[PDB]
């Protein structure tokens, strides 16, 4: 499948994208990173990671009420793009209500802990955040605690060679609804490790998903899943102008 306006229909920033002028007038700690371009427009220098951090932290504060602390030394996520994936998963696990508790896994949560944070806020989803990087693990366990989401999000430091399988030994939950992953920059080799772990977990997770960075990666993975005889295999492409990612998910369910 593929979504109109190249991004998910339920995305906040599809109809109402970020307004630099507005955010500068509200958050004077963001006003410092914004500069007036030639066209008179209020613009952020996307090269400066401190500027980009200021935007991402402000959009979380402004639109989700999330106050996060993230280091420059680590990846700065781009709020609207990550949000498409949150909505795609919503669609996959057939969102719809108050007594229907849905639980997922985030393979590589990052310093931000962006997916579990959005996910637990927007929908109240229980998450199992995994991390190999200590710095990332420290900041994520911190952002979760400071937004009092300690109850829904369970951040866990994990060994290097370990993925999905190994992580589901603490805690012991029978059925997980989804698992999202944003592979770090071979890419194909990573999702292949996810595919394999999914072959042994099968119906224990309703949906296994992966946000890809390269379109070339879709063709072999689509073929791998097909060779392994995976019943449902779904894919889409998201967008944020210059940026473009390819989310792919697969289920063993009829
Ligand atoms: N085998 C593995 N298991 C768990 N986490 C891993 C891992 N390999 C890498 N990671 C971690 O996963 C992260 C990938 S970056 C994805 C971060 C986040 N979801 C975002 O979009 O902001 C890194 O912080 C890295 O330390």
């Amino acid at each position: 499948m593929a979504l109109s306006k190249s991004m998910h229909a339920r995305n906040r920033y599809k109809d109402k994208p970020p307004d630099f002028a507005y955010l500068a007038s509200k958050y004077p700690d963001f006003k410092q990173h914004v500069q007036i371009n030639l066209n008179g427009r209020v613009s952020l220098n996307f090269k400066d990671p401190e500027a980009v951090r200021a935007l991402t932290c402000t959009l979380l504060r402004e639109d989700f009420g999330l106050s996060i602390d993230i280091p420059l030394e680590r990846l700065i996520p781009t709020v609207p793009l990550r949000l498409n994936y949150i909505h795609w998963v919503e669609d996959l696990i057939g969102h719809q209500d108050k007594s229907t508790l849905r639980r997922g896994i985030d393979i590589g949560t990052g310093a931000s802990c962006i997916y579990p944070l959005l996910g637990a806020t927007l929908n109240g989803w229980y998450f199992l955040a995994t991390e190999v990087d200590d710095m990332c693990f420290n900041y994520a366990k911190k952002n979760v605690e400071q937004n009092n989401l300690s109850d829904l999000i369970k951040v866990v430091k994990v060994p290097q060679k370990t993925l999905l399988m190994d992580a589901l030994k603490e805690e012991s939950e029978i059925i997980y609804d989804f698992c999202m992953c944003n592979p770090p920059f071979g890419e194909l080799e990573f999702v292949k490790r996810i595919i394999h772990d999914s072959l042994q977990l099968k119906k224990r997770l309703r949906w296994y998903s992966c946000m890809l960075g390269k379109k070339c990666s879709l063709a072999p993975l689509k073929e791998e899943l097909r060779i392994q005889g995976v019943p449902k295999v779904t894919y889409t492409e998201f967008c944020q102008g210059r940026t473009m990612r390819w989310a792919l998910a697969w289920s063993f369910y009829d």
